[PDB]
């Protein structure tokens, strides 16, 4: 993205969507956020890596 977010948040919103052990309802609230907040993506990175690593496979 040129003109709608930067790099910290399409590497987060990358990162993001390499997440295995996540479901849409997460996956998407989280894209959603980024998308709303691209300011707080750090936040929704560590969040959402937290929640996919959290409710992974024991």
């Amino acid at each position: 993205v040129d003109n709608k977010f930067n790099k910290e948040q399409q590497n987060a919103f990358y990162e993001i969507l390499h997440l295995p052990n996540l479901n849409e309802e997460q996956r998407n609230a989280f894209i959603q956020s980024l998308k709303d907040d691209p300011s707080q993506s750090a936040n929704l990175l560590a969040e959402a890596k937290k929640l996919n690593d959290a409710q992974a496979p024991k």
